[PDB]
């Protein structure tokens, strides 16, 4: 199996929102469960999808920005990096 991470308590109470019922994850999986979780609770632009708003929410205080696109692979790993344990 690849990699086993362990996420932050703030970025594991976002995990289990969206339906996660463990504490340890593959880096897909996270992946997998932040998309169910934008798409669940519709963060994402109704006319431009790819663009998340993701200001008042802890997906914001998480990646330490207001708005970001699902297109920026490099900079969501970075932003996923800081909220795993070490
Ligand atoms: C929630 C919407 O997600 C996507 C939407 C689209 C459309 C433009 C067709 C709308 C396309 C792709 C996606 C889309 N890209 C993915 C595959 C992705 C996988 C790896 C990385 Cl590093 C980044 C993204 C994923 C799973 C995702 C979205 C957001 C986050 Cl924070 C995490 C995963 N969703």
């Amino acid at each position: 199996m690849e990699k086993l991470v362990q996420p932050t308590p703030l970025l594991l109470s976002l995990l289990k929102s969206a339906g996660a019922q463990k504490e340890t994850f593959t880096m897909k999986e996270v992946l997998y469960h932040l998309g169910q979780y934008i798409m669940a609770k519709q963060l994402y632009d109704e006319k431009q999808q790819h663009i998340v708003h993701c200001s008042n929410d802890p997906l914001g205080e998480l990646f330490g920005v207001q708005e970001f696109s699902v297109k920026e692979h490099r900079r969501i790993y970075a932003m996923i990096s800081r909220n795993l344990v070490s």
